[PDB]
RNA sequence: UUUAUCAUUGAACUAGUUCAUUGAAGUCAUUGAUGCAAACUCCUUGGUCACACACACGGCGCGGAAGGCGUG
């Protein structure tokens, strides 16, 4: 259950995991309380992301927009696995602090947006999405390694491109939107 | 393959870039538009005429359609 022996593993068994597709973007908003704690995470994230392919845009009125473009399958294998996890450890084993180690018996939940136009079992498309012109995907409680075996399969069905250079900046716009009319 | 508005103010920034606010207009589409090519399926039309299955040096069956030329 490390991320690392994963993710090699994920790397030999994929069949071509390593190229990227075309106009490719995943949007995954997330909320932390502790800025001190997930501003060392996703800064010790961006090293291996070169910045290019992840970005994140924080929202200030605490929460995060964490957008990953331009990727390869086994590079959202990696950063959504240690996002979900990073996310779960506060509540879990606060003293563990040890971002790319998955303790022991915590399971993987949450939720990411894609495109309305992507073209086509853990994670699941959802009926009833709020974001107009989005899905998102639920990805049910589940274990690291059965984690990235089912993303792997998953982003290998999705094939979709062609979207609007500024779209984050939408999804900014419809989002702030909808929590602030609840 | 190539594309997705302009202007003003503030913050950060190299010495152009990101975010927020104010104003103007704003064909839809990006599953689009441009180029390239194929396969398939379906519609309309015809004398689906007669004699003939006949080893030649490139005709001279009956009609219909469309012309050119000529006489009265």
């Amino acid at each position: 259950f490390d991320i690392w022996k994963n993710l090699d593993r994920i790397r030999s068994t994929k069949k071509n995991a390593g190229q990227f597709i075309k106009g490719s973007l995943l949007i995954l908003p997330m909320r932390t309380e502790d800025k001190q704690q997930f501003d060392e995470c996703m800064d010790e994230l961006h090293k291996y992301i070169s910045k290019d392919i992840l970005r994140c845009y924080p929202q200030k009125e605490m929460l995060f927009y964490i957008v990953l473009k331009d990727f390869n399958i086994l590079d959202s294998c990696f950063v959504l696995s240690v996002l979900l996890a990073f996310q779960k450890r506060l509540w879990m084993a606060p003293s563990e602090k040890s971002y790319f180690r998955v303790p022991k018996n915590i399971n993987l939940t949450g939720s990411f947006y894609l495109p309305k136009n992507i073209e086509t079992s853990s994670i699941v498309e959802v009926g009833f999405n709020v974001v107009p012109d989005f899905q998102q995907f639920q990805v049910k409680a589940c274990h690291v390694s059965k984690f990235m075996n089912e993303l792997s399969n998953f982003f290998s069905q999705v094939e979709f491109g062609k979207c609007e250079a500024n779209v984050i900046n939408y999804f900014k716009r419809e989002y702030n939107r909808t929590y602030s009319q609840i």
